[PDB]
């Protein structure tokens, strides 16, 4: 009962290449065990020797964008429900990504381009650990004058009663999210974001702080929301505490009322909106062991999305986003590599 584009998002639409590493891998690159940053010219090398050195698997990945995907198989019913934007190169993981875009029932819409490659992401993994390492390349072309902007593609904006964009898309384009987020302002459309990683509140803050007051929904998990409090210099380690200050912050429309919505992994869920902060169990889904808590994570925001785009209450979709976290579990050792390396 919900029309096509209903859901809108844009990022970085990334391709993951993971496998299982050594410590001498992380200390080569002076990575940590669970982490997520951006790649620097001291990584250039991690890339290349990843993928001679271990045995590396590729599951089409950007955070927004696999929400997307999480959100509209929880829809289900009119595919296109959920549309994404983003940059791509011109080449193989490019053609890869808009086919699994396509197969996920997704109507995406990419800006193509020749100079820069489709982005990568390595999850270099060490027993339960993952350092992921984000070479945003192509995703990082995106400019709204030359894609958000034409009409056809605004148009598809126009029709979205919730918008979504992880907060790492804020390293690309503060124009476009702005754009967005202005926009569901005007037209009390729902406007929400991500806090995505650490790095977006320490060396993002003009940015994010920027699109706060825009911020409807705000996501992030526990490590996020401690390095926000931080940041924000709000003195408090409690997350209760901090979703309650972060719900408060300076809000451009008061028709709606901000909510606050923090995972903890196995831990509650902290939700506060005006009235209160309440927590939620997640589900047994005990003996779990090897679970990506990133994509995790994600999965989570796509089932709150799918809900909350038809307006279901809150308890509702933050249910929603409970089982999709059960579900949607990415795991290595799945898929067969493209070709042999007998010899
Ligand atoms: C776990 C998921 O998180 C995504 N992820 C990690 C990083 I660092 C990152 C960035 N900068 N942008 C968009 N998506 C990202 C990754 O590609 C997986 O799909």
């Amino acid at each position: 009962s919900v029309r096509e584009n209903i859901l809108f998002g844009m990022g970085n639409p990334l391709l993951d290449i993971s496998a299982v590493v050594d410590k001498d891998f992380l200390d080569k690159y002076s990575l940590k065990p669970n982490d997520q940053i951006l790649a620097e010219d001291k990584h250039k090398e991690l890339f290349d020797e990843l993928v001679k050195k271990f045995k590396v698997e590729y599951h089409a990945g950007g955070s927004t964008q696999n929400s997307i995907k999480v959100a509209q198989w929880m829809i289900q019913q009119p595919h296109k429900a959920a549309t994404f934007f983003g940059c791509i190169g011109i080449d193989k993981f490019g053609e890869i990504l808009k086919r699994k875009a396509a197969e996920a029932h997704v109507d995406a819409h990419y800006y193509e381009q020749n100079e820069q490659p489709t982005g990568t992401c390595a999850a270099c993994i060490t027993g339960d650990n993952r350092s992921l390492i984000a070479n945003l390349a192509a995703a990082n072309c995106y400019k709204k004058e030359k894609h958000l902007d034409l009409e056809k593609n605004w148009m598809l904006v126009e029709k979205a009663r919730v918008c979504y964009i992880a907060g790492f898309f804020l390293t690309v384009s503060p124009e476009s999210v702005l754009k967005v987020a202005h926009h569901a302002s005007e037209n009390n459309r729902i406007f929400t974001l991500n806090l995505s990683a650490p790095f977006i509140s320490q060396f993002y803050k003009e940015s994010l702080m920027k699109v706060m007051p825009y911020v409807d929904i705000l996501f992030g998990n526990e490590t996020e929301a401690a390095t926000f409090a931080r940041e924000q210099g709000f003195e408090t380690k409690d997350i209760k505490e901090i979703a309650k200050k972060t719900q408060a912050l300076p809000k451009m429309n008061s028709k709606r009322q901000r909510i606050v919505i923090f995972t903890q992994g196995r831990d509650d869920t902290i939700m506060a909106t005006e009235s209160e902060v309440t927590a939620f169990a997640v589900l047994d889904q005990d003996q779990k062991e090897i679970i990506d808590t990133n994509g995790a994570g994600d999965a989570f925001v796509g089932g709150f999305l799918s809900q909350l785009v038809s307006d279901k209450p809150l308890t509702e979709c933050i249910r929603a986003g409970h089982y999709a976290a059960s579900i949607i579990i990415r795991r290595t050792g799945c898929t067969f590599p493209e070709k042999p390396d007998f010899h």
